[PDB]
């Protein structure tokens, strides 16, 4: 396995990539961010395990900064596999509360702080986090930095192909995808969780590929 993968992509704006092999997908890379505030730190999605997550935030503790927290945009493990070791050492995790929910159906350790409704800060002006609906999982939400104007997409976020469609709601993506390209239009940067960071053109092309898997179906 690749080691985790720390990059600048903009002024107080980084890209963590982990790495972790799932049945019948091989090798997976995970994009997420970390968020720099003055000299504080926060966390976009968490790496696949503890490890990584404790390798991530020794990387910037290291540099001098405080991490106040993370946020998990969906419940799957490549979005909250730290949360456990996070919650122990008390750095404050959180995620929206259809996200807790199915972290406890799955018997996975839940985010101490949680939220709801479609439009949230987590930081006021500087880390907007929006649920444009079902899609990718129940529970998938975006993160929004005003200032640079980059998008987090996570993994609803999927410009050539959809991926891993076992939680997904296909009926409810493209809706979903339609909404999110009407508010962020005007993005600079778009992460996905599984491709190369893109422009604006990234919300277009994950419109057409949630209308064509809907088809299909
Ligand atoms: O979103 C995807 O397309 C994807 C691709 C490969 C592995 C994935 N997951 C990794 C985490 C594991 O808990 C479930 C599959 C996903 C996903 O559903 O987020
Ligand atoms: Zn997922
Ligand atoms: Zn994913």
């Amino acid at each position: 396995l690749p080691d985790l993968k720390i990059e600048k992509l903009d002024e107080g704006v980084y890209v963590h990539t982990s790495f972790e092999e799932v049945n019948g997908w091989g090798v997976v890379p995970k994009h997420g961010l970390v968020v720099l505030v003055n000299a504080e730190a926060y966390l976009i999605d968490t790496p696949f395990t503890a490890k990584d997550t404790e390798k991530l935030v020794t990387w910037f503790v290291e540099r001098g900064y405080k991490i106040k927290g993370s946020i998990s945009s969906h419940f799957h493990s490549d979005s909250t596999g730290g949360i456990e070791w996070l919650n122990s050492r008390s750095i404050p995790t959180y995620a929206s509360e259809l996200t807790n929910e199915l972290l406890k159906k799955d018997g996975k350790v839940q985010a101490t702080n949680s939220f709801s409704g479609v439009n949230y800060w987590l930081v006021k002006n500087k880390i907007e986090v929006f649920y444009p609906g079902p899609g990718h999982t129940p529970d998938n939400v975006v993160v929004w930095l005003p200032e640079r104007k980059i998008l987090f997409g996570g993994c609803f976020i999927k410009p050539y192909g959809l991926g891993n469609l076992g939680d997904a709601n296909i009926e409810a993506w493209p809706k979903s995808a339609k909404l999110l390209k009407s508010k962020y239009g005007k993005a600079k940067l778009v992460v996905p969780s599984h491709s190369e960071v893109g422009d604006a053109s990234l919300l277009k092309l994950t419109l057409e590929q949630a209308v064509k898997g809907l088809n299909e179906s």
